[PDB]
């Protein structure tokens, strides 16, 4: 439908609008006890969201542009990757938040990968704690740690061996 | 509300029956380039599954016992933890497979924890690769690794900073 050149124009106007989103500066764990700073550019909570942006459900938004009378819509976080393959290993690529902040649309905080890869960064030790993700994590995952397991492997008799 | 004695009887009968489940030896990644050996006790693919066991949907089974003239049913993997709280402050406890093998019912391969703790093990480096789970993993998670990220963080202009 859209040529690569038209797509580039879409990504550029998207970057300009997102660049005006209010910035939140916060400190995050990088792994191994090291602290770092991130600058998230967050989409407003209420209209005005910025030209082309609109809510798309509970906590999702989409970017919409009408080109040559045809209406085009994209998930709000996906625009930076419109020229990239949209699947890998047979899995649909998703806009993954390295900052783990849903409202953030900073392209420096997003990557394009499968939902599984996306989900996993959540338990990742971080760039400074052992992260082995080829496209390195920006911070330690929010869910990383010992867990809260209430009961471990056990047996009353002697029927089993590990 | 079964007495403590009745519950012990349920676990004991469960253990004896699962103990007669065919034992499959799997060699799995431990992390750190090392491999280990696990003995999974797998529930048959079709009837007969074993005394007290029945299919409860796809890839799910139930264990039933008649106590005081009443049939009781539990998820086939939950029996080892019948004496433990079923939730911590509302957070539902789940039978988590440390061996990541659904058909396996080896109690030495199961732990009792929340869905999040359960999910996170999917990406753990393993017991020899840096696992930090309080209740240590028996192996490296199936999804652990560099991942397959199509595109990483990047911006075209200079509207953003990390
Ligand atoms: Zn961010
Ligand atoms: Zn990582
Ligand atoms: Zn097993
Ligand atoms: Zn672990």
């Amino acid at each position: 439908a859209l040529t690569n050149a038209q797509i580039l124009a879409v990504i550029d106007s998207w970057e300009e609008t997102v660049g005006q989103f209010p910035v939140i500066t916060h400190h995050v764990p990088l792994g191994g006890g090291l602290q770092g700073t991130l600058h998230c550019y967050e989409i407003p909570l209420a209209a005005p969201y910025g030209v082309g942006f609109a809510k798309n459900g509970p906590t999702r938004w989409q970017y919409k542009r009408t080109i040559n009378q045809v209406v085009h819509r994209w998930g709000s976080h996906t625009v930076p990757f419109l020229l990239e393959p949209d699947n890998i290993n047979g899995k649909t690529c998703t806009a993954s938040h390295l900052c783990h902040n849903t409202r953030c649309h900073n392209p420096l905080h997003l990557c394009w990968e499968s939902l599984d890869d996306n989900k996993g960064r959540n338990w990742c030790p971080g760039p400074n704690g052992g992260c082995v993700h080829a496209v390195v994590c920006l911070r330690q995952g929010p869910l990383y740690g010992p867990g809260a397991t209430v009961a471990g492997p056990q047996q009353r008799g002697s029927h089993f061996v590990v």
